[PDB]
Order: structure tokens, then sequence, then C-alpha cells
């Protein structure tokens, strides 16, 4: 298995390419991103690391004829929050990147895994354990180049035979990237609110509930998914969820996990109408059944160890 | 009066389409464009405001926008299901690219858009009989997913910048004055060609086979009206319109009355077969019929009747 993730220095790929070269060996994984990694962050002086603009078809394609990966990991796209402010890098970037990759999948036999998202869904897909196949209207752009994403590799799989492996990717959280004016992200700058002992001015409403996932049942749910045998798939796209909670629901975990009261101001900011428009949790029963999807963490334990990493990973005062 | 702009204008659509809006507003507040040129035998040659815009070029496309000052725009060019299946990295190119553009240029100089979509927007988890306006969309075609994605996209410049977009999903529509190629519904166009010529026609698509299809004087009614309609009667952006359903063993029987003669048609399965069956066998337009008025005069023999007498007066063939 030679594995090539693009787009890997962000928050999903950084996690997921040091787990990938754990597991395979370091000289089967190649990571490539438009950017280099910074100094402090985690994939500096390794090499397998390289410089790609995913929008470059014709450099695309030269990498993948030189490494001859059987599995890709595509993972550029800009999300929810941000592409309401850039849609013309959004639809660039989650369109033309996504049509290129399948292009090369169809064309060079390559296992192709591209993360769809609750944001795919909208205000008539049945907010409660919504299923895997529903009215999709999502109500942000970013939201409507993943229904296109989605689309295209499963017909790519019918027309030619790719094997398009995608699941919807509830918010995920992890430690190890600081965070951003994301939708989810409120989260991860609890954490670090909680941490620094200051006031968390939070945009999204106390009690509006999310499904959400911690990163290592994340990264063993992208490893799981792309070993099963073809044979087990019933489908090319699956909900996975990890456990839904609302920021009061959050709050009260980092309480009980700090011994001390910490605190937060509700306004709302663009995130929460952004939020309200996604589903409330997920039904993932298909995704279980099908290639054995689980979840080890709940909320408690998250935060516990979310607690101890971000005073380790970026020095903010330890607990 | 509306100023009207019509793009990919000289084709099956653009073509009844445009001369409809010249009529009915004056030929002074219209201006079509297609990549093309007409030929001489166009309908549409030798007519003023027909110009040469390719879409894929966005200054050239702002340019006519800038100059003519459209208050409305349908954006007309596509390639559809049987071609695009074919030639998938063209209609990528032409059905998302030229989309975003258009409607680009519909927000920035505020512009009532209209871009068809189509029954091939659905697949085989819509729901077949009376399928819904909102229901689970599944193609199995790449210009099924590139429909899917404008109606999603049209819809997201409706909420974020207020940009009047507004659409229908056109079933199967027949008309005389374009000459039939490859595509799935166009097997009917043939068929009717095939009687008059008293020749063979071989379809593709399998004899009982039923889609949902529309005769062209209602469909321009009706993309009219949509456009006339206020805004504020218009529950949603995107809605379902049909006219009646038929398969090629209905239109046969149906040719049959008004020729008063057998027509000989042989089914050899073509790749229209496949892609058709995921389709819609009928549609439920209730929607469209309560917010615009919706409505249809022509049936199947209606239909056959006025093809008939048509196609030897517009082209040539052996009259009756
Ligand atoms: N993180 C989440 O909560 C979440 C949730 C659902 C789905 N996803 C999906 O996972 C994928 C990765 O998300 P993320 O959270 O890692 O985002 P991120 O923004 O943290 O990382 C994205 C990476 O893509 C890179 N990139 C941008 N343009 C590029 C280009 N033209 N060519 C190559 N690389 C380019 C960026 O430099 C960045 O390193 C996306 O498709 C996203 O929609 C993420
Ligand atoms: N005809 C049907 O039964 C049907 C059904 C459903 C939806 N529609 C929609 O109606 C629209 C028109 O369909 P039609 O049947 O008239 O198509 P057609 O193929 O007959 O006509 C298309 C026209 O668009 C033009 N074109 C191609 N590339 C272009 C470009 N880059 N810039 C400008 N013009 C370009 C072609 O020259 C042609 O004149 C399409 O969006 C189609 O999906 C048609």
């Amino acid at each position: 298995p030679r594995v090539l993730v693009t787009g890997a220095l962000g928050q999903i790929g950084t996690d997921l390419s040091l787990a990938l070269r754990d597991k395979f060996g370091a000289d089967s994984v190649l990571v490539s991103d438009v950017v280099e990694p910074g100094a402090k962050h985690p994939l500096a002086g390794l090499k397998g690391v390289e410089k790609l603009d995913c929008l470059d078809s014709n450099g695309f394609e030269k990498l993948v004829k030189e490494f001859k990966p059987t599995w890709m990991y595509h993972l550029p796209a800009i999300m929810s929050v941000r592409g309401e402010a850039e849609p013309d890098l959004a639809m660039d970037i989650n369109v033309n990147t996504t049509r290129y990759a399948l292009e090369l999948a169809r064309k060079y036999n390559i296992r192709i895994f591209i993360p769809s998202t609750i944001a795919a869904f909208g205000d008539k897909c049945g907010k409660t354990m919504t299923k895997d196949d529903t009215i999709m209207n999502p109500s942000t752009v970013y939201g409507v180049t993943k229904v296109y994403t989605e689309l295209l590799g499963t017909w790519y799989r019918q027309k030619y035979g790719v094997d398009f492996r995608s699941v919807r990717l509830p918010g995920i959280i992890s430690a190890a990237t600081l965070p951003g004016g994301g939708a989810t992200d409120y989260a991860i700058h609890m954490y670090h609110s909680a941490l620094l002992q200051k006031k968390c001015v939070c945009p999204v409403l106390p009690y509006e509930s999310l499904p959400m996932m911690y990163m290592p049942d994340t990264l063993n749910s992208l490893v799981k998914i792309m070993e099963a045998p073809l044979e087990k798939l019933t489908r090319t796209v699956y909900n996975i969820t990890g456990f839904s909670f609302s920021p009061s629901e959050l709050r009260f975990s980092i309480e009980r996990c700090t011994d001390r009261t910490i605190e937060v101001e509700y306004v709302e900011g663009p995130a929460q109408k952004i939020a309200n428009s996604w589903p409330d949790s997920l039904d993932d029963s298909n995704a279980r059944n099908d290639w054995g999807h689980q979840v080890k963490y709940d909320i408690d334990m998250m935060s516990e160890d979310m607690l101890r990493q971000i005073p380790i990973l970026h020095g903010l005062p330890s607990l």
C-alpha cells in the first residue's frame, strides 16, 4: 500500500499523515500540500513531504506518475465559514482539485478517499439521526461543492470502476492544530480559553447540538474504510459520527475535568446560522455494519486528553 | 418591457425561445448569443441582435452583459446526458464553468437569471412515479451531476446575495424546428422523421420505457411565465414541470393514428436506454401549477398532428 496525501498539512492531514507513516512506514507514504511545513510543524525536516498545488493538473499528474500510489486521500478544501467569505476560492479549490484527483484516480487505478461533511446537509435533511440518503439542500457554498464531490465521485465509481470512498465527517476536534474562525472550531477555542483562564466568547448558541468526533476515532475510521474489501461496501459515501454535544455540554465537561468554573459568554457570530442548518445527530448504522466504524472516546475522555495535550503541543499553562 | 439575453441560443430550446421573446417583447429588447454563428437555413440567420459569444470566455461574457444591460437572462448552454457520458471533460467545463460565470454576472449586474435543470438530475432513488420537487438526488450521469450542482449553486446565490435565480427541471422537450441529434429523448423526434420518410427507425430506447415529455409550445409558455411571475409568488427556486409521459410504443401508435399507415420501428438497445431507465417515469408538478400557473394544452395526439404537418414545412421532408 503506497499512500499519497494531498492538502496534507492542515488539521486532518497532519495527524493522518503521521498515522499512515507509522502503520505502513515512511517510504510507502507521500505527503503533499501547496504550502511547506513551518518550523514548529510536526512534519518539518521529514522527507517524503512535497509541495504540490492541486489546481495544477499537470503538476498533480507528474507527482502521481513518479510515486505510483495505490491509495490517495484528497484533503484540500475551503470550509464552511471561510467559503462564505471567499466563495470563488471555495469553488475553485473544492470543485477543480477534486475533478483532477478523480481523473488521476481513474487513469492510474488509485483507490481514492475524498471526505464529505455534515455541511452537505441543510434544513430539509431531517435533523434527528440523519440517514445516509435524504434531501440535500446545503446553505453554504462549501456544502454545495461537497454534494458535487459526493455525486461526481460516485459517478466515477459507476462509470469507470474507480474505487471512490468517502465519509461525512462531523466536526473534528484535535489538539495539534490551533483554532481558527471555523464553525466547529469554538470547541477547540474553549479548551484553550479554559487553560489560559480567559473569557471564551462563543459564537455558537449554548444549546445548539452538533455531531462531533475526536481525532483518534477519526484516524481509525479513515484507515479502516480504506482497508476494507470493496465487496463489503454497500455504498460509496457514509455518515460517521462520534457523539453530539452543545457548547453548554462542552463547558460542563471541561469544568468536571478542571474542577473549576470557566467563563463563557454567548454572543452569536456567523457560525450559528450555519450550524443551525446542520443535523443535530447522524445515523451511521451503514458504516457500522459494512466496515466496522467505531468510536472509543466520549466527551469526558476527550476533554481529559485535550487538557493534557494542548499544554504540551503549544505551551499554554498546564492544568 | 424586460431586456432579455439568451445564451446558448442556437440549439433546440434556444431557437424557439429566442423567436418567442422577440415576438412578445420586441426584437429591440432581445439579445441572443451562442459559441457558433447561425448557418443560413437557421431560423435566426439574417436577424439583428444575434452575437457570437463563447460563455467560457468570462471577459467576453462580461463585456456583452455590460453593453446590453439585460434585466433577464436565459443561460442555456450545456452538454447533455448521452453526449456527456462520452465527453465528460467537456460536460464539466461547459455545465459548471459557464454557469458559474453566468451567476456571477447575474449578481454583479442585477439580472433575473433562469438556468434549466432536467429530470436527468434524478436517479434510481428519486421515487420513480410522480416524483417530488424535493427528494433524494442520485443522478447516474455526469450531466445529471452537473445539473444538481447548478440547482444548488443558483439557490445559494438567491440566499447569499439576493440573486433572482429561477429554474425548472425540463422533461424531454419535443419540437420540429430543430433536426434531431444523438440525445436520449431525441429518439422521439427521429421517429417523426422516419415516418414521413417511410424508413426504418432503429430505436435505442426499449419500447415500454415511459418518460416525462413536453411539447415546445407549452414549454415556451412556461419558460416565459416563470420569469414574469412576481418573486413573492415563488415558494422555491427549482420546480418540476411536465406535460405528459409516453413510451416509444405509445409514440409509434400515436404516429400510426395520424399517418393512417404503419411505421417500421426496430428496437436495438443503445446507451440511451440505461440512462433513461434511471429517470422518473413521471413528475409531481403541483408546486409549479399552484405558485405560477404552469399549464399544458397539448397531449400526445395534438403533438403528433402538429409535428407531422410542421416537419415538411420547416425542413422539406415528404408531406402528410
Ligand atoms: N476538520 C473538520 O472538522 C472537517 C470536517 C468535515 C470535513 N472535513 C474535510 O477534510 C478535508 C481536510 O480538512 P482540514 O480540516 O484538514 O482543513 P484545513 O484547512 O485545516 O487543511 C487544508 C489543507 O489544504 C491545503 N490546500 C489549500 N489549497 C490547496 C491546493 N490548491 N493544493 C493543495 N493543497 C491545498 C491547505 O494548505 C491546508 O494545508 C477537507 O476536504 C474538509 O472539508 C474536515
Ligand atoms: N432539450 C431538452 O429535451 C432539454 C431537457 C432538459 C434540460 N434542457 C436544458 O436546456 C439547455 C439547452 O438545451 P438544448 O436542448 O437546446 O441544447 P442544444 O445542444 O440543442 O443547444 C445548445 C446550444 O448551446 C451552445 N454552446 C455550447 N458551448 C457553448 C459555449 N461555450 N458558449 C455558448 N454557447 C455554447 C451550442 O452551440 C448550442 O447552440 C441545456 O441546459 C439543457 O440541459 C434541455
